[PDB]
């Protein structure tokens, strides 16, 4: 039993809400938040420069001195960074972007990482301003992640696409 709440069950492991991310990580201050995140963890837009905004830019003190010592990350891969107020832990990872020209077939190898994770709070990766199709990145969620999975799907317009198209 965890505390999330007011989530549709997709399959066995995999949970969908329409929901804003930072308001859910600053409710349930989960094991691990994950973040949509760009190789330099550059954290501008989206999914990633809301977590950042409610982190008052800790998150992206912390992410910059990474970088600095390990250079940039690969797409489809991440690294495991403080939760700042959030969560304990962020998980920062890396799906292709579509707007970049990047293979969506690493949309796969990005969720594997969520694998080594009991649990996690997480977008649809590669969607939103990444330009892939979230019917797809839903889709390879869950036949990729075996371990428990909180999906926050911020427009409620797509969370209801999401839910009706789902097989
Ligand atoms: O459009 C959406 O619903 C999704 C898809 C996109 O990749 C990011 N976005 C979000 N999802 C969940 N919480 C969020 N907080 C701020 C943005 C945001």
């Amino acid at each position: 039993v965890n505390s999330f709440s007011g989530y549709l069950k997709l399959t066995d492991n995999v949970y969908i809400k329409n929901a804003d991310i930072v308001e859910e990580a600053k409710k349930v201050k989960p094991t691990v938040v994950v973040n949509a995140a760009n190789v330099y963890l550059k954290h501008g837009g989206g999914v990633a420069g809301a977590l950042n905004k409610a982190t008052n830019n800790a998150m992206q003190v912390e992410s910059d001195d990474y970088i600095a010592t390990n250079g940039p990350l690969k797409v489809g891969g991440s690294c495991v960074l403080s939760g700042h107020n959030l969560a304990k832990h962020c998980l920062h990872v890396v799906g292709p972007n579509v707007n970049k020209g990047e293979d969506i077939q690493l949309l796969k190898s990005a969720y594997e990482n969520f694998n080594q994770h009991e649990v996690l709070l997480a977008p649809l990766l590669s969607a939103g301003i990444f330009g892939a199709d979230p019917i797809h990145s839903l889709r390879v969620c869950v036949d990729t992640v075996r371990t428990n999975v909180y999906l926050a799907v911020f427009d409620k317009n797509l969370y209801d696409k999401l839910v009706s198209s789902f097989l």
